[PDB]
Order: structure tokens, then sequence, then C-alpha cells
């Protein structure tokens, strides 16, 4: 009657195509299946259908292959994540504080080539993070701008120039930027100008903090009522960026 269906193994296949029913003295050839490598090559691999009506005792045949082993580039490192380079599995690239990646980060383990193993891409390099000077702005001297370029973390700090004629200047913005990125800057340079806030007056109300002679920007003024009255507005205002009163002034009402 004979042996009907072949058992499928780890590391083989049959080498051509199966029919439904095989008879007694046939046999069915195998082959190393994708990715994989004879564990003795030339050692023929086969099934027979025996007289028995059973399949005969075959041990497996074939073996993973693996890619090449991977050296960490320079200023990073390479993470075996699967434990091995073997066919199928993964290798993530990883770059030092300081340096970024250029090129592919994951890289597969594949049977490009019809027979053998490669890497799906090659390794990436680490290159240092060296971003260059921040512009100067109005009135706006950044530190070592007689310097040419920056590494990372190196931060730069803005210094507004002295007075035009009689207000000084007001550095909106941060004051201290640093280098992040390869061209990364963390902050846009900040704008050094001139801000100045209009006396607070408050009909029927004192106030209690700030008297400052000129409320440059950020300035900031606590005011409250004159007896009797009940505060309407907010307590606390702060003198803005566009010299404006942020949030608006308070009412005194009975
Ligand atoms: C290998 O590791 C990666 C990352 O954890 C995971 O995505 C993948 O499934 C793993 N593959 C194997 C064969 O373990
Ligand atoms: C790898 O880099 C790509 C961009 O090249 C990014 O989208 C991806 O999230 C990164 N993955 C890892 C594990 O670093």
């Amino acid at each position: 009657t004979g042996c009907d269906d072949p058992p499928r193994f780890v590391s083989m296949k049959p080498q051509g195509t199966l029919k439904p029913s095989y008879s007694p003295g046939e046999q069915i050839v195998y082959e190393c299946r994708l990715g994989f490598q004879p564990v003795t090559p030339g050692q023929v691999l086969a099934l027979v259908c025996q007289d028995n009506n059973t399949w005969s005792s075959l041990q497996e045949g074939c073996k993973k292959r693996r890619c090449p082993t991977l050296a960490d580039p320079t200023n990073g490192q390479v993470i075996l994540v699967n434990g091995s380079t073997a066919f199928g599995s993964e290798v993530h690239y990883v770059c030092n504080n300081g340096y970024y990646l250029l090129g592919t980060n994951i890289s597969y383990c594949e049977v490009s080539s019809g027979t053998g193993v490669n890497w799906s891409d090659n390794p990436p390099t680490c290159e240092k993070i060296l971003c260059q000077p921040p512009p100067e702005i109005q009135n706006g001297k950044y530190t070592n701008n007689h310097k040419d370029v920056f590494e990372y973390n190196e931060v730069v700090t803005y210094s507004c120039d002295p007075s035009n004629g009689p207000d000084e200047y007001s550095l909106v913005g941060e004051s201290k930027l640093t280098c992040i990125g390869n061209g990364e800057w963390s902050s846009q340079p900040p704008q050094c100008k001139v801000v100045k806030c209009v006396y607070p007056a408050i009909e029927h109300g004192t106030i209690v903090s700030g008297f400052g002679p000129k409320y440059y920007y950020k300035a900031t003024v606590v005011l409250k009522c004159n007896e009797g009255f009940n505060l309407y507005g907010n307590s606390v205002v702060v003198c803005g960026e566009n010299s404006t009163w942020e949030p608006e002034l308070p009412k005194c009402i009975k």
C-alpha cells in the first residue's frame, strides 16, 4: 500500500516535490534548507520507503549557517541581541555619548547569496558630535566667539552688550544653550533687546513689591488695594517680553 506521508525535518527539506503516496523502494532526497549547511558535507540525505511501509531512520543532516562575527565600530559597540551571529539573528549598533551613528543601526544575517550568508548591511560608524558656533545676535556676543567648533555638551553663554545710551538691555530667551546634537544646539540664540515696562499704577492701591527704578524684563511687582477695597484682578504682575504687564493690571473695586 506504501508510505503516504514523509516526516518534516528541522534542517532539511525534500530536494524536489513530493507525490501523494510512495511505494516501497522509492526514496526522497533531502537538502539543506536555506540558511543551513551540511553537518558532514557530501553525506547524502534521504528517506527510503522501506518494505515494512514505515519511513527509514534519518539523522538530522544540516546546521544553521552563521554570518561573520562583528567588531564594535570605533566609539561605539555592536550588540548581539540574539546571542549569536546565527542565520536569522540580528545585531544592533549604538554609539557612545558624544557620538552619533552614521549608517544603519540594525543589521540582519541573511542568505543574500544564493549559497552562503551575509549581513544585510554593512556596519555603521560612530562620528563625534561637533556642532558649529552659534550665531551672534544684535548686541549679543556669545562666549568663545574666537573658538571655531564645539564638541558635544560644550556650552555657550550669551552676553548682552553695554548700553547704547541710557537704558540697558534685557536678554529674552535662555542665555545658556548647549551642543546636544551633531548639528544641533539646544536652544535658539536668544534675543537681547531693551525691554522696559511702564510704571505700574493702581487707583486706590499701593505697589507692595518691586519699586525698581526701571522695571526691566521679568521684573515682578506685587500689588494690593487701599483700606476698604476688594481686589478684583490678579495680585502679582510680571514685566513682559513685549514690555506689557503680563497679566493685566488689577483693579481695586469697593
Ligand atoms: C533577537 O533580538 C531582537 C531584539 O530583541 C528581537 O527583536 C528578535 O525577535 C530576536 N530574535 C531571536 C531569534 O531571538
Ligand atoms: C535605528 O535607526 C533608525 C533610523 O536610521 C531609527 O528609526 C530606529 O528607531 C533605530 N533603532 C534603534 C534600535 O536604534
